[PDB]
């Protein structure tokens, strides 16, 4: 009875240190067949998507439109779910991916302003009804975000962004996940060990009530 996990947040919410709870916590309830999964990213087609995405200047001074950055994150993702989440989880194997669709929902709709009708189109054109089971909302503020973006090295294309562009994408993060019940909104703006045990409960009893 494989599941399709993903764990969001802005950069900075500190999604490994949460995939790794994740791991444990499955792992200590007998689920140990699982494949992880990043977007953008994740297939040789995925991953040069995602260096035109994310490098800066990637096509030198002229700016990627939010459209079409939209249909490229979609592009890198249609691949990655058709070509290996999907097989996964035919299989049998779990999949806890780092980021998926809600990613585009948050950042293009809430931070560059697509219609979030246009957006559900697009979802369901490109990837039907397929949806993960579970997601993770690791909610952190934007300044900590950034500040933990900063410390680790240069900025991605998307990391530049103004505070105004990271408050946007955090509201529409929660603003969907207020509508979806299969999407968890955990406060990450917490110590590290007041995060993880929430992470750990909420995996926990949505395994128990599987
Ligand atoms: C899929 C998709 C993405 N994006 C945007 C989202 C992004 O802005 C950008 C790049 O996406 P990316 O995730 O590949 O970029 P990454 O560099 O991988 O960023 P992550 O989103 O994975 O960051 P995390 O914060 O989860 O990663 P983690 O490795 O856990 O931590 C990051 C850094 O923060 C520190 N950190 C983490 N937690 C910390 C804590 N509690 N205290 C102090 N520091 C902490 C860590 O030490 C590390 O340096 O693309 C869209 O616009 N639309 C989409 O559809």
């Amino acid at each position: 009875r494989s599941k399709y996990i993903v764990i969001e947040g802005l950069e900075g919410a500190g999604k490994t240190t949460a995939r790794n709870v994740v791991v444990e916590t499955l792992e200590q309830l007998g689920i140990r067949d699982m494949v992880f999964t990043r977007e953008p990213g994740g297939t040789q087609l995925a991953e040069k998507l995602r260096s035109l995405l994310l490098d800066i200047k990637s096509v030198g001074d002229e700016v990627i439109t939010d459209k079409a950055e939209v249909l490229m994150f979609y592009a890198a993702r249609v691949q990655l779910v058709e070509t290996v989440i999907k097989p996964a989880l035919a299989n049998g194997t779990w999949v806890i991916g780092d980021r998926h669709d809600l990613s585009t929902q948050a950042y293009q709709g809430g931070g560059r302003g697509i219609d979030q009708h246009m957006l559900a189109t697009l979802r369901d054109a490109v990837l039907g009804d397929f949806r993960p089971d579970l997601t993770l909302y690791l909610d952190v503020t934007p300044e900590v975000g950034l500040k933990r973006a900063r410390a680790r090295g240069e900025l991605d294309r998307i990391e530049q962004e103004s505070f105004d562009f990271f408050n946007r994408t955090r509201a529409r993060y929660l603003e969907l996940a207020a509508q979806d019940k299969s999407i968890h909104t955990i406060d990450a703006t917490q110590p590290l060990e007041a995060v993880m045990d929430a992470i750990r409960t909420t995996v926990t009893h949505w395994v128990k009530e599987l």
